């Protein structure tokens, strides 16, 4: 196919996209905040269909997430390719700030961090004439310097080059050179409903820069975007097509009733007209749509998330994520190919890493389920599935060990000072329990199946887990977890599979 695609191109929690072209291959990275591994890494041949090939930050030495939460950890990343080397540059705001890692093979383990001198966030690199130029946004000014990207040494003084058109929170700077102009693209307006992309240019990389009279080049903040199901379009990165066409990846989100979003900021694609000696124009009127009826590069489908993920390979795919730095020894694979989680007393509301491993929710309408076999449990030990936004904002569905060798299914909502037990239901002595979470745009629905019978446990509003309600920079994840109620506990839980099916 050479025509038409659906947005978002990477659904669910995938913000701040940056992309690079390496020959006929495209590589893309997203911000990941408090989650480990960090900086998911995607590959495409057409900019539409993406396979997650790994993550850039896969080892604790690359990624200290001590006390990280949805408002901290890893912020926007940028990926670049130059002279056979890939660079990923980002900020760990919970740690030592701006750094990069590099590799000659994106599928391998990337380097240890190279810490950088210039401050602010949203660092980016541009290469020319054997030089490596870094931009970032300290004190709201886009600053430029030259660096040695292998040693981290700053080679020239930082220079303030632009501070945008006047909008709030000037960020996400990237430099491109085209038609003898240095173009400087940024985000303004904040990453909520006022998000916009603006652009300026200069004959000199160090300015002065003049803004495009047509700014902003992409936004749904104005009348033209007010009725769109997509809002908050911004944080773009321009990339060339294999046929000489132009494109941008950007973040946005899909709004829900009352102006909420729970799937995070996702990655979207837009075509760009960029004639010789002209300013770029994004999809004719600076808006994007869910159904994009436009010409594309020759399309090639990629592997996606299985509807039934099993653990027979004794490894988790790159899609799975933990909270902060996990205790690796508490995640093992059994001889018969189940995922075994080892209990600790850390709850999902402790602001520390629990025994917890999750997949991003990627559809409004979905069903997820897993069988749970809780073993060697003391009273009040529990294991199950959590619909998780933040340590103070999550819905937990679980099997619990009770006194006198009894067990129950519980449903608990954590919302700030509320911990609400919606249901506590006695289970039969025998029978494997499958826990089930469904959703539509309005509600999560909870249930369980045992001895061939499915039981409804009730429903809860989606809005209380939104970014607007809960705060932060992330989306809902669906996590398998286990928590013990004693230190003395030897409890563990086996999960034979994880099912996830989204409606397109």
């Amino acid at each position: 196919h050479h025509q038409g695609y659906s947005n978002p191109v990477i659904p669910g929690f995938h913000p701040d996209p940056s992309v690079c072209k390496a020959g006929d291959d495209y590589y893309l990275v997203n911000s990941s905040f408090q989650y480990f591994p960090g900086v998911p890494l995607f590959h495409s041949k057409d900019l539409v269909h993406w396979e997650q090939i790994g993550n850039c930050l896969t080892r604790p030495s690359q990624l200290d997430l001590t006390n990280a939460n949805s408002g901290s950890g890893i912020f926007a990343p940028t990926i670049r390719y130059n002279d056979g080397v890939f660079y990923m540059i980002t900020t760990n705001v919970s740690g030592k700030g701006n750094f990069l890692v590099h590799t000659t093979d994106p599928r391998s383990e990337w380097s240890e961090p190279v810490w950088l001198e210039q401050g602010g966030i949203d660092p980016s690199l541009y290469f020319e004439d054997g030089k490596c130029f870094m931009v970032s946004n300290p004190d709201g000014y886009i600053n430029l310097c030259e660096i040695d990207p292998m040693t981290g040494k700053q080679l020239s003084s930082s220079k303030r080059i632009w501070n945008g058109t006047g909008g709030r929170y000037a960020e996400g700077p990237h430099i491109y050179k085209k038609d003898g102009w240095y173009y400087l693209l940024i985000s303004e307006g904040g990453t909520e409903l006022g998000h916009k992309v603006t652009i300026a240019r200069s004959r000199y990389i160090d300015g002065p820069y003049q803004g495009n009279p047509a700014n902003p080049i992409l936004t749904h903040a104005n009348e033209s975007g007010q009725s769109s199901p997509i809002q908050g379009t911004g944080h773009a990165d321009l990339v060339e097509g294999t046929d000489g066409s132009w494109w941008m990846v950007c973040l946005a989100y899909r709004i829900m009733p009352g102006t909420h979003h729970t799937l995070g900021r996702e990655t979207y694609l837009a075509p760009v007209r960029w004639d010789k000696d002209a300013w770029p124009v994004v999809n004719s009127n600076g808006t994007i749509s869910l159904k994009m009826d436009v010409p594309t590069l020759p399309q090639q489908e990629m592997k996606g998330r299985p509807e039934r993920i099993d653990f027979k390979e004794g490894k988790l795919s790159p899609e799975w994520i933990h909270l902060q730095n996990p205790e690796a020894k508490n995640y093992i694979f059994t001889k018969d190919g189940k995922l075994r989680l080892i209990a600790t007393p850390v709850t999902l509301s402790d602001w520390k890493s629990p025994t917890f491993v999750a997949l991003r929710q990627e559809h409004f309408d979905m069903e997820a389920s897993a069988p749970v076999v809780l073993q060697k449990a003391g009273v009040n030990d529990e294991a199950g599935i959590s619909v998780f936004m933040e340590f103070h904002s999550h819905y937990d569905l679980f099997v619990r060990q009770d006194k006198d060798r009894k067990r129950s299914v519980g449903l608990r909502y954590k919302l700030g000072e509320i911990t609400h037990y919606a249901k506590e239901v006695s289970l039969p002595t025998d029978g494997e329990v499958e826990l089930v979470v469904k959703s539509d745009i309005n509600y999560y629905y909870f249930g369980y199946k045992v001895n061939g019978i499915y039981h409804d446990l009730g429903k809860m509003n989606t809005r209380y887990l939104s970014t607007e309600t809960a705060g932060g920079f992330t989306g809902v994840v669906l996590g398998l977890y286990i928590t013990s109620a004693s230190k003395d506990s030897k409890a563990y839980a086996d999960f034979e599979y994880f099912k996830y099916k989204g409606k397109p």
